[PDB]
């Protein structure tokens, strides 16, 4: 198939990414399109579906029909079984007991978002943990295994938790090296050390000028799923290169790249992310879903709003691919990440941001 050759609906991802990257000087990973699934339940949930409808606008469609045909689409697209990789994405409602959940949005979120809601009790805190932390394991095949403690839940009624699960195979592998540790020029301070896996072969590649980063394609088996790096040049920084990303810039910054032989140099990284999503979400300017407005009527029989709402993920990049154990294996680009970056999974039928992230110390 190769590279996506349509125009991205990433307007919200992309200011989404940045608002999480910009409170951040740790490596982050998340997933984008989830977060647009958790807004488009919030919005199926509000009267206002037929002031919070207004901010929920780079997400929605505006007709009801087309925004679950196109999330229900990029979904099965995304997720959709296959022999070549695993992708799960997870997203459930944890209501509190006295919450009478309307039957008729159950059915929706379950047909058309992949998701359930599901009764607690949060007069009981450690049972509600336990309970929402044994649904992550069972939902990312135990990669994840807690996303709430106790104190996260205090006050809580409904709390709405995204966890997303891949495992997929390179295309082309990296050799494996026993001994591979080179330094990492982190941001602040003085260098690290980093393990890292080096090939030579035929990827799209680009030194974009317009961004100041160089830019590959990594793809993943499975002609669906591909890995983009976006490594700043040296004269610039990630955040220097995320002000000048957008979705015009990014859409031609990818345009920009063919096939070139490159020499490829990883760092090989294994991480988590969590993060409450209402204070970025807040930041901008999604609000009346936080606010004393807020409503859920087509979610619970009638007033009650979202408490907080979690997201996590997992990473781990290795020579293999990503969560990846077994396997089946002049002018050239050299593209030499021994510097923070930032990377993301897309499905290329489509232009689903299914991952973003950034590395600043890559720790394996």
């Amino acid at each position: 198939h190769g590279p996506f050759q349509g125009q991205r609906q990433n307007e919200f991802d992309l200011m989404f990414v940045k608002e999480i990257f910009k409170n951040h000087n740790s490596n982050v990973v998340l997933s984008p399109f989830s977060v647009k699934i958790l807004l488009t339940l919030i919005y199926e949930a509000s009267d206002t579906s037929f002031n919070t409808k207004r901010e929920l606008s780079s997400v929605i469609q505006d007709n009801i029909d087309h925004t679950r045909s196109y999330y229900k689409q990029l979904l099965e697209s995304a997720q959709q079984d296959n022999k070549d990789y695993d992708l799960n994405i997870a997203t459930n409602f944890f209501v509190d007991d006295f919450i009478e959940v309307i039957n008729k949005y159950q059915q929706i979120a379950n047909t058309h978002y992949h998701a359930m809601l599901e009764k607690v009790s949060y007069s009981n805190p450690t049972q509600t943990a336990a309970t929402i932390n044994n649904w992550v394991s069972e939902h990312t095949n135990g990669r994840l295994r807690e996303i709430v403690t106790p104190d996260s839940l205090e006050g809580a009624v409904i709390t709405l938790v995204n966890v997303i699960y891949f495992k997929g195979l390179w295309t082309y592998p990296f050799p494996e090296v026993a001994n591979n540790v080179k330094p990492f020029y982190g941001t602040r301070g003085k260098p690290t050390n980093a393990q890292y896996m080096e090939q030579n072969g035929q990827f799209y590649y680009d030194n974009s000028a317009d961004l100041g980063a160089q830019i590959l394609r990594l793809p993943y088996r499975g002609n669906k799923l591909a890995m983009y790096f976006i490594l700043p040049n040296p004269d610039n920084t990630v955040n220097q290169v995320l002000d000048r990303i957008n979705s015009a810039s990014l859409h031609q910054a990818l345009w920009y790249m063919e096939e070139n032989e490159v020499n490829v140099t990883l760092p090989k990284f294994k991480f988590d992310f969590s993060e409450q999503l209402n204070e970025p979400l807040q930041q901008v300017g999604i609000r009346e879903i936080f606010s004393q407005n807020a409503s859920l009527p087509l979610l619970a029989r009638g007033e009650v709003r979202v408490s907080r709402i979690f997201q996590k993920a997992g990473i781990t990049i290795n020579e293999l691919g990503w969560e990846a154990y077994a396997a089946t294996e002049d002018g050239v680009q050299i593209f030499n990440a021994n510097r923070p970056f930032i990377f993301f999974i897309e499905d290329e039928t489509l232009g689903t941001m299914l991952f973003a992230g950034k590395i600043e110390n890559p720790v394996f």
